């Protein structure tokens, strides 16, 4: 049914911020496993012919954990880039300034939400229904995609498999890696 | 203030099932961090004079997450032993045979609960109010210590940091490691 998407860049393209070995396990094993599991759960069910987002927004239990993780990881890979990092640009830079006053205050606010997102989790930059940006944390497979009117803009995976190989227990060091890779083109594409 | 308990065995005593590197990060860094963080949170609350278990059973939020994780890890180190593994003995073996019919059926049941305990979690062997054994899963820092009438007997930490260095994504391989280390003396002590 579903297929694991290709990575949007070569396996060593995020070096030295996220390693090749991390992409091999994170994309090639964890993301793949969610796709295999969902496909095993859907045959001959009321989800067998629905799109992935349709499944994510209409399931619970194991179907939801697997489908939402497939979606969350594809969004995460797009949130990184070997040509990303550095200062934000375009409409998202201005929207960040409108909410937090400055990019540095936004980065401090997102780092604080990410470091403190307890357990397996995701930290998201979203555009609320009212048009403003905000930072929100979700646990396990939960995702702002299920929230009517909220538009996911970027995400950082904080499950330990996302960073343990490269950074062990030090999330702030992984977050420095993330800021060096953040894909402002994808953020702007989602914001607009 | 609280202190990080010593490990009950040498750093390489669980080799080759859990590595020295895993114990250095897992005990020396993760377990330690929960101790430091709790020792920041307590003062100025109705907690600074309470024992660890008293805090675990009457707190929520960050105090609970750090205090429950300190308790859960100390319980987890005691659940392993370089002289453990193999068939269960004593009262716990008999109780296992009473609930599941055989040790092999128990192991299959616990393995299924642990492999499928989604996200950061713990799988516990507990003794119920009625005297029977059961397997229960908790998420993040939740623990049966807070359930009236339930007595924790053994635990397996399923947060990814407990096994990623040694086994990466393969929980079943980590669980084989756990069966080779399970401390039946601690289980029997807790059961009696
Ligand atoms: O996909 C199997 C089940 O996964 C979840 O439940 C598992 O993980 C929980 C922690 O996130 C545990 O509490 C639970 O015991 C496990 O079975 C999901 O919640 C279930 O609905 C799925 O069927
Ligand atoms: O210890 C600080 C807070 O930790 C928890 O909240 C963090 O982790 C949650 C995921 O488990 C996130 O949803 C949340 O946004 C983070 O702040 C705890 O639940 C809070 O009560 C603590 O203050
Ligand atoms: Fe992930
Ligand atoms: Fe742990």
């Amino acid at each position: 049914a579903f297929e694991l998407p290709s990575l949007p860049y070569a396996i060593d393209a995020l070096e030295p911020h996220i390693s090749k070995e991390t992409l091999e396990f994170h994309h090639g094993k964890h993301h793949n496993t969610y796709v295999v599991k969902l496909n095993g759960l859907i045959p001959g069910t009321k989800f067998e012919n629905k799109s992935l987002e349709e499944i994510v927004c209409s399931s619970d239990g194991g179907v939801f954990n697997n489908a939402a993780q497939i979606w969350n990881h594809t969004f995460y890979w797009n949130s990184l880039s070997p040509n990303g990092g550095g200062a934000p640009t375009g409409a998202v830079a201005d929207a960040i300034n409108a909410k937090w006053g400055s990019f540095d205050a936004f980065k401090e606010a997102l780092n604080d939400k990410a470091v403190n997102n307890f357990g397996s989790s995701w930290t998201w930059l979203v555009k609320l229904a009212d048009g403003s940006l905000d930072i929100v944390n979700t646990s396990n497979a939960a995702t702002p995609l299920t929230d009517d009117g909220v538009t996911p803009i970027l995400t950082v995976d904080l499950w330990e498999h996302a960073y343990y190989i490269d950074y062990r227990n030090v999330r702030p060091d992984y977050l420095k890696g993330f800021w060096s890779l953040v894909n402002w083109e994808f953020a702007n594409a989602n914001f607009a």
